[PDB]
DNA sequence: CTGGTAGGCGCCTACCAG
DNA sequence: CTGGTAGGCGCCTACCAG
């Protein structure tokens, strides 16, 4: 019943898109449909950008990599990744000749042995770029290779998940210590944006070979779901990627030449976005909503994640002139990186109560009203998310206010 | 060509010598970019997003899958996605007859999903949803950046980063908008170019005579199309939403109309190759240099230490590096390199890496704070205090923004 | 095509409770 | 004062006869 309130709210406000059946929890978790509407896409982009700054920009010796969405096909009897086949090759064998049974078998066999397949993870792309980046860092360990990109997971249908991956190359001597560093770093990162950071947790695990790792979970209403995995792979995968002379893959550990240990850190950005939507869902606490049996709702997304930083509307006064003021203010805000909802450009009028209820459901951080008073003395009306506040401030100060507000929320 | 060699040595491009040929770079069959090229492409993409969705009126981001539903259309070359287990079953479960194999392949062509070749279908399938968002107010736009898959002349698969804007506008303002976007896109490509004349446009028409245009960059071997703009009309919009036309009508002022569909799509990957070529120039006075535009250059500033105590000198750089990162200024931490090259070797390397500013901290800085600043384009050593470096860099970037 | 009928959108003014 | 709203008006557009 409360799940039906949140998914419905996200659908109504375009955090999510889809039919009612595509919006069930099973469908959302499968990744078989494009889950996000325009506000959800912006939320996921904000989340991705936060991952990149904390995992790449502010980290030492972490470099970006790009790799293809498809990889050379294998002949392993249990490789279940979907294969890419040209329709024109199928049309040739069907329509251009009268194929025998043997030729159709031979065609289908060659499909299995040779055709490309969709990547399941981003790890292979990091391993394949390792020697190139080794030259960049003058062979010095440790360093990392980071990528955000879609991966494919069978579910007769194929789901798509946005994965954020860091592959960390370190001497075995320090691999366990680096694994603990990244685990704490990732757990702190998830928690910093949460209303209820206790709903993010970890649990140690071992893989089929006994290699050590840990997984990160978010406590959804139906149970815990893994959102991140960290593995200490050792140097197994690296030697298989580069068979032959080990001198080509040896890095510098101080003055020691060593084949590095490989740590793999991989998080699900799509599921993470779902988590923050659930985590942000609250009953409204402001006096207008609370003194009402309607039980208004608010999404309290963290300011760094909220897709819409500020909404702009007009109050009483000459509409064309007021819209002109809003337009100049919007352009100033956009130029300084502040996303704006241009409510002023609407031609149907709604009450302030209706307007502020909608903006709370959209997680708008601040609502700004431009009125005939603004035309006289430049004062605008500022209301914070889920409050009854009407703070008067000069329109020339709004930009600096919001810039410092977001900076304050960013390094807290 | 020494340019691709330079981009490989400095890790703009990746790959073996064979996949660094012109035909291999244009095909997109390998991941072409090293770490510096990935950042350059990312800067290009952000600049696209800034000028196409952030500052544009009623342009919204759209999300769509890489997979699209399959159809028996005969003129569709897009790759199909096939379960390896279905193939094993038809081959291994029992002895298959010729007819069952034909039936298997036919059913494959008719029913299997396909990898997108363009971002257009994803924008069309989200049209009705976003129409509710804008309260049916036309015009509005749906925008996405994402990888698409193209058949390449065994047959391989090419991957290209496409930046797409699909513009819905009343069929009466179609040409006025198409012309606006064309000028806006050509100006966009030229803002960052050293030789803006090497970007150009040319008109084109499709199989059924629909108006459009293509943008080109003059590579040394000839022109290559980097962006296409199409006035599609409304055939795909009606085919995407078959049935009642009331559900897809937008509001042209007070008029309810079925919108015209414009498609604007540029090749981000070919775009970064274009700018690498455009930036390649000879160094002035006293070697090569890449003079990428300041908004595009991957490395804004490089930090190094001079003669003196290697201990406390590397300490000041980290305090400065973290300050620059906090204000969105990317930094090459040259002071951690233990090889210790000369300044000539260092500046020649930074020039090849397109580093905008080179900063040197020394014991003169330890006793005062006067760092040594060097510009990529105009190579000379200007002195300035360290507490004004960030502010100088942010204002220099803002100047180059517009 | 010209131009008459009628719906209703967008903006304004004024009045009222708090 | 502030915000909600009832009532008025100028004009665009959709239809249709002619």
């Amino acid at each position: 019943v409360a799940r039906e309130a949140l998914v419905d709210l996200c659908r109504r406000r375009h955090f999510l898109s889809g039919t009612p059946q595509q919006l069930s929890t099973a469908a959302l978790l499968s990744g078989c449909h494009a889950r996000f509407g325009p506000l959800g896409v912006e939320l996921r982009k904000n989340l991705a950008s936060q991952w990149w700054s904390s995992m790449v920009v502010f980290r030492e010796q972490v470099f970006a990599v790009d790799s293809l969405h498809q990889e050379p096909g294998s002949s392993q009897p249990r490789d279940s990744a979907f294969r890419l086949v040209s329709p024109e090759s199928i049309r040739e064998i069907l329509q251009d000749r009268e194929p025998s049974k043997e030729q159709l078998v031979a065609f289908l066999e060659n499909l299995l042995k040779t055709s490309g397949k969709l990547r399941a993870t981003l790890l292979h792309g990091a391993l394949e770029h390792y020697v190139n980046c080794l030259d960049l860092v003058n062979r010095k360990l440790p360093f990392g290779l980071a990528q955000i990109g879609v991966c494919f997971h069978p579910v007769t249908r194929v789901g798509e998940k946005t994965e954020a991956s860091l592959v960390w190359f370190t001497p075995t001597r320090t691999s366990s210590q680096w694994l603990d560093f990244w685990l704490r770093h990732r757990l702190l990162w998830w928690r910093k944006f949460a209303m209820s950071p206790s709903n993010f947790s970890s649990a140690d695990c071992q893989d089929e070979l006994g290699r050590k790792g840990s997984k990160l979970y978010y406590s959804f209403p139906w149970g815990k779901e893994p959102i991140e995995t960290l593995w200490n792979l050792g140097d197994q995968e690296l030697l298989h990627t580069y068979p032959g002379n080990v001198s080509t893959i040896q890095g510098r550990d101080g003055r020691k030449n060593v084949v590095p240990c490989v740590l793999s850190v991989s998080g699900d950005v799509d599921l993470g976005t779902l988590a923050y939507l659930y985590d942000s869902f609250q009953l409204a606490e402001n006096s207008f909503a609370r003194k009402k049996s309607l039980q208004r709702k608010v999404l309290k997304l963290h300011p760094c994640l909220a897709p819409i930083k500020v909404a702009l509307d007009v109050g009483k006064g000459p509409t064309v002139e007021l819209r002109q003021v809003c337009q100049g203010l919007l352009n100033e805000l956009l130029e300084n990186g502040i996303s704006v909802w241009p409510g002023y450009s609407e031609t149907v009028h709604s009450s302030l109560e209706q307007l502020h209820s909608k903006y709370d459901e959209m997680s708008v951080l601040f609502s700004v009203l431009v009125t005939e008073t603004t035309l006289e003395n430049g004062l605008i009306q500022l209301r914070s998310r889920d409050t009854t506040m009407k703070e008067m401030m000069h329109i020339s100060k709004l930009r600096d206010f919001l810039v410092k507000y977001l900076a304050s929320a960013s390094n807290v």
